[PDB]
């Protein structure tokens, strides 16, 4: 081990697993349960400013959280690795991959899996929003949501770097919906086995059909009516008009 938490409880060896423009993530060790995990370090080049606090009170109930469908958040720190002032967070290590990773590989996700993991993403957002004070994740994505194994289920990671800083919500130009319309878009990508919004060359092409309410192209190559259905009413340009995460998990398709 090179490095530890202040707690003492972690450690991190030199064995980096991958590199975020923005972060690296190694390969390290709870003292305590023995189990393995992940050390990462993201350079604070945000300059987080005097909000540092905020994050503080963030990562606190971070700590605080436990579903089987959210990656556990353990520790974070400010330390000075390399000449940069940066973070270490410590979190369940997922080794799996992500939705992103897994869409690729296969190709095309049986309709079964979608909608046992599916369920699973709105099951864990119910959790984050059903904390007190409620937690939006304001950046689920598929590269975020984590997979136990090819035959396993889903845990959304990322929560913690949600703070520190592309296709988002029409409004947000925070709130829960903003979250529902995230899914939505997850979803799309999970049925039509492709990125949301392909057909798009520049990002101001994306943003213009996304102010002007335009689906993407994607669909409507969905097979299924109630999934498309469903993404409708997720992807809603009016805040108001999109169904809540309780609407979706009350769904007929959902349990
Ligand atoms: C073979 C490829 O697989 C890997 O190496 C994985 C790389 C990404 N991993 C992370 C990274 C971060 C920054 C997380 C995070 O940041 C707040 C939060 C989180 O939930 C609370 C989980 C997180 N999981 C785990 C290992």
């Amino acid at each position: 081990a090179v490095a530890t938490s202040p707690s003492g409880r972690f450690l991190k060896f030199d064995i980096e697993l991958g590199r975020g423009a923005f972060k690296t993530v190694y390969k390290g060790l709870d003292t305590e349960t023995w189990v393995e995990v992940a050390w990462c370090e993201l350079q604070d080049r945000k300059l987080t400013k005097a909000e540092q606090q905020r994050f503080k009170e963030e990562a606190e109930m971070l700590k605080g959280l436990q579903h089987p469908n959210i990656v556990r958040f353990y520790d974070s720190w400010e330390s000075i690795l390399k000449g940069k002032k940066c973070i270490v967070l410590v979190t369940e290590l997922m080794t799996s991959g992500t939705l992103k990773t897994y869409l690729k590989r296969f190709k095309v996700m049986k309709p079964k899996v979608l909608r046992s993991w599916c369920r699973q993403i709105l099951k864990g957002l119910q959790f984050l929003h059903t904390r007190t004070p409620p937690i939006i994740h304001r950046d689920l994505k598929c590269d975020n949501i984590f997979i136990t194994g090819p035959t396993g289920s889903v845990k959304i990671g990322d929560l913690g770097l949600a703070t520190l800083m592309e296709f988002m919500a029409p409004e947000m130009y925070y709130d829960e919906s903003v979250d529902v319309y995230a899914f939505g878009m997850c979803m799309l990508e999970m049925a039509t086995s492709e990125y949301p919004y392909s057909e798009c060359q520049n990002a101001a092409q994306i943003y213009r059909k996304v102010t002007s309410g335009i689906k993407p192209a994607s669909f409507n190559k969905v097979t299924d009516p109630e999934v498309k259905e469903i993404i409708e009413g997720c992807i809603r340009q009016n805040k108001s008009e999109r169904l809540s995460i309780r609407d979706l998990l009350n769904h007929a398709f959902f349990a």
